[PDB]
């Protein structure tokens, strides 16, 4: 029986309701606390023992590896030139992304209004962004916006009511008068608040999200299987990097579509809020031991972005295809983790350290150990994504009645350069899994 | 499809036949920019810049619940959605085509880019090439091209005949909001310089700039087949932003490999000529490069570089003789812009480059239909055999970037087909 992603998602759809279990310890999380930004984790030694901002220490190891003809830690490349090309590809992938993740809200690519964008100015005479909506039916809007999402480069798209618990209490950002070359040295915190205002707006003191901002649209941006399996080496960094620029194009494309439909839209990429939680509530997949959203189509080998809007939409249903029960007995990522950051124990409500948000049932991982391995290996690792059985494209079987997971799955870089590739690193042998008709965009 | 292309490979050599009259072409001559063709009346009779008259028609259609010229939409909401999708698709494109060289997204050096600054400590762009082998480099840069969103990619030696003699651009310090009012003409010249450079007077391409990399960027068949209505505009627009992201992605990669790279999108030179010389496809009667995978329903962009590379072979799979007897685009063209006669060396008007053997088309008649229809037409692309209502499109099949899984296997690539 030919693999049917729409059948699979229908079979495992849940009934409405956020699936994330929480208790009263839960409060919104200040984005400064992520290991990338918090002062307790931000500094790491390089290979000479010099303590630097982690990404500068990682740079030192990238340079070292190229000079020694390596594609990763102790991993010899075919020659220096191949070591060079992998890092060149990686660096180029980030072309449309600011400071590793586009996290500063209402700066650069992440503008909360379209009014200053070159494309909005060019189209101003048509007035699409000033004309009131001609569609208010959530059903038709869900079909329109999901079609646009797919055009905008999403391999998966889902809708959920916006749960403010996952919105950062305060954002990391920079002052509006600071130019790019100073951005890394002038980062600040700024509260994200919800107020009774008509449009998203930023004051000197606050990022203000309107109380009418009802919905969140979550996009899955698929990474390349062959490149990710080279984790923690350079080609895994490259597919990661290219997908961040894909995320950026997505947010901007979709926000402009939403505005031109007569609503407002907030982009985010890696900022504003926690993408895994939004993705779970929008039904893209389930939370996992490693901490990522695992999807039926790609496993965890998919990046996430999201857009916030007041456009009426029909929320999608959450999905339960057994990931919690497989993670409970699998532990492959925990055992392969080069830094031992992923726990082998049970889910709790108690954060392991400042980097976890306490008050939600989840596997609690030590994300400072994880970041610690990035300067050491000179990349973004990804070994956990690479070894997860759900990242295999072969995991689904049909028994003549229904779909199930094959339990048997839970029991070099020259060839990547020389081997299969296709547009955006997508795989034509699986590209049918994300074909979409109206019946699977809205019900 | 990888076997079809080698089956139809020609011997080396540009397949574009020229005579002793051919001269490089001033970009200002195109119908989009030339003063003889730039102004067009709107439906009220008011004479305006053509795209502004076209705006007026889009507004009138939305108010009247139309997806195109006297093409009724399901309702006003649907009419609004098509135009909203078209407008959004242009987000990463400056003034319809990114033609101004070394401006906005089309920077001829990576040095001021945020990505380059962030990565400056690694020094990939300052470091001499570690690979000078054109065979390895051709495999690397084509892999990168596919990552960067190209559905097709080819290499050719740079034929300077198809580089514009003078570019349309703006002065460097002019803010975006004045750009449309302050466009100027600027010579593109080749000189013995290390790097691509712009002075007050000239865009200077180095004489070392040996090669051009041509990308094909596939458009959605269902959407294009609504030409000349709004969904054909939307797939046109979205692919222009894909072109821009391709140019920047690939230029950055080529720069981080130790070479220089010039983006262009719709600027700098004539895409169709470059695509034929790079083996992507064959010139056609409508004027487009017809490819075996997509026919003409594919956009083009290109990057120029001194990176050593193995040129591809031009391809002959019978387009010229098929166009010789087909004439379907000529008969369907709403403006009678496409000729039904033979190919000549003599342009029909100022918008053609004379001196090369091609079907000569009147591109001002084409442009005139765009304000009238409120779109970018595309009927020729839609009806062309090689290429094979709006509610059903909005309700029907779609996939990432508007690509089609029933055909996506045809652009799978391995090293054997890359070099
Ligand atoms: O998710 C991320 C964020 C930063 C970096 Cl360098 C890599 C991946
Ligand atoms: O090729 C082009 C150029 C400009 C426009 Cl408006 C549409 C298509
Ligand atoms: S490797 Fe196993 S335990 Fe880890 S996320 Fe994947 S399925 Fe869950
Ligand atoms: S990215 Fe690497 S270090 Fe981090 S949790 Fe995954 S396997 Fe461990
Ligand atoms: S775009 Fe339309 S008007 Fe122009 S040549 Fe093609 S069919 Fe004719
Ligand atoms: S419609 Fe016919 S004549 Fe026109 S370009 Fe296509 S094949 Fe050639």
């Amino acid at each position: 029986k030919e693999k049917n992603a729409a059948e699979i998602r229908q079979q495992f759809a849940m009934t409405a309701g956020s699936p994330i279990i929480v208790n009263d310890k839960l409060e919104r999380y200040a984005e400064v606390r992520t290991a990338f930004t918090h002062p307790t984790s931000f500094f790491k030694p390089n290979y000479k023992g010099e303590v630097k901002p982690w990404f500068l220490s990682a740079y030192d190891e990238k340079v070292r590896q190229i000079e020694n003809g390596e594609n990763g830690p102790k991993m010899k490349a075919k020659n220096v030139g191949e070591a060079r090309a992998g890092r060149a590809l990686e660096a180029a992938g980030w072309t449309l992304d600011i400071n590793y993740g586009n996290i500063y809200p209402n700066r650069f690519f992440m503008l909360w209004s379209g009014e200053t964008m070159t494309n909005t100015q060019l189209w101003a005479p048509v007035g699409l962004d000033r004309r009131p909506p001609d569609t208010t039916d959530p059903v038709e809007l869900t079909n329109y916006v999901k079609f646009a999402a797919r055009m905008a480069g999403a391999d998966l798209v889902g809708v959920a009511r916006l749960n403010r618990n996952w919105v950062y209490s305060e954002a990391v950002t920079i002052p509006a008068d600071v130019p790019y070359e100073q951005s890394l040295h002038k980062e600040i915190e700024k509260p994200i608040v919800f107020k009774d205002v008509p449009l998203p707006i930023e004051t000197d003191d606050e990022l203000i999200i309107p109380n009418t901002c009802e919905n969140v649209i979550v996009a899955g941006i698929a990474m390349n299987r062959e490149m990710m399996q080279t984790a923690p080496n350079s080609m895994a960094c490259a597919t990661t990097a290219f997908c961040y620029s894909r995320m950026c194009m997505f947010d901007m494309w979709l926000c402009q579509f939403i505005r031109y439909m007569g609503y407002y839209a907030i982009p985010s990429c890696n900022g504003v809020g926690q993408s895994v939680a939004f993705a779970v509530e929008a039904g893209l997949g389930q939370a996992s031991r490693m901490g990522a959203c695992i999807t039926p189509e790609f496993g965890p080998n998919v990046r996430l972005t999201k857009v916030f809007t007041n456009m009426p939409l029909v929320p999608d249903k959450p999905i339960d295809f057994g990931v919690t029960e497989f993670c409970e007995t699998c532990k492959k990522c925990a055992r392969e983790c080069p830094s031992k950051a992923i726990t082998e124990g049970p889910r709790t409500f108690e954060g392991r350290s400042i980097h976890n948000q306490s008050g939600k049932l989840q596997w609690q991982n030590d994300y400072n150990k994880c970041l610690g391995y990035w300067p050491e290996s000179g990349g973004y690792c990804g070994v956990c994504v690479a070894v997860c059985p759900f990242t295999k494209g072969n995991i689904w079987i049909h028994d003549g009645v229904e779909w199930l997971i094959d339990n048997t799955r839970f029991l070099n870089i020259t060839e990547v350069w020389d081997g299969k590739i296709n547009t955006y690193g997508l795989d034509a042998d699986h590209f049918r899994d994300t074909v979409s008709f109206r019946k699977d965009r809205v019900k």
